[PDB]
């Protein structure tokens, strides 16, 4: 099974490929996009639409796993943070990949077998699990745990 | 001189297409689009975005006018519908303007303080039955840009 995992962002998208089952899991790709606020919204979210469009094209995933927060805070934040949830999630669906949505608890629990884990305790195993040696952004390292999350989840 | 006024939403989508000047305007075309909870989010925006596209495509509109957003978990989903929206408007190259309910009320009533605004619409239009409130608010949004412009 090949899982497209997404940490969800506007001014930065964590993607992270992976492929296997629950025993076994092999490293495909991975990045963080970034846009620039002096970029009007429709063009930050039309840069992030074609870059994951081009991406599922590419990699033909069989499922995606996407972070499924529970951020309270603000409003102006969120409103702008759904916008670039509502294009990812359309890229996804053009693309016919099914989404599945996993809290943090269950990345922690997943990946780590406690869900009172630390993020560098997450990320530690996610490089372990996939035999990388180093991951400098947590948003892709974010990304890869998702992935990996959906493995262990089938 | 060709506008898309866009009422947005997740379950009702208001698009209403006019064309003209602020002295005199025609209609073209409008329609609340629906899509229901049963369907799954992704399938919904794909919807949305879908029936938008094929507008923009077919009626090639100058510019879109869009209702100004005036709790977190709702302005996110809010903010779902709204990017795809946006979206399809950046993939048509069409630039967009957005307007709160008192600059569309002072645009088209002369007390500028819905029923009134809806008369003005059918008036402005032509129109004899305009049922659908979020058509009516998209077809007041693109004659208050054409009445800034």
């Amino acid at each position: 099974m090949r899982v497209l995992g997404i940490d969800p962002g506007l001014a930065n998208l964590g993607l992270g490929l992976v492929e296997g089952d629950v025993r076994r899991a092999k490293h495909l790709y991975h990045v963080c996009l970034t846009t620039e606020s002096a970029w009007l919204m429709p063009r930050r979210l039309q840069y992030l639409h074609e870059e994951l469009t081009r991406l599922l094209t590419e990699y033909r995933p069989d499922a995606v796993a996407i972070e499924d927060q529970i951020l309270r805070r603000q409003a102006d934040v969120a409103f702008k943070v759904g916008q670039a949830f509502g294009v990812v999630q359309l890229a996804c669906a053009q693309a016919g990949v099914p989404i599945h949505a996993y809290g943090p608890m269950q990345v922690k629990k997943s990946l780590v077998g406690t869900g009172r884990a630390d993020k560098e305790q997450v990320i530690y195993m996610v490089k372990a699990s996939l035999g990388i040696r180093e991951l400098f952004n947590n948003h892709a390292a974010d990304a890869l745990a998702l992935a990996l999350t959906h493995l262990a989840h089938a």
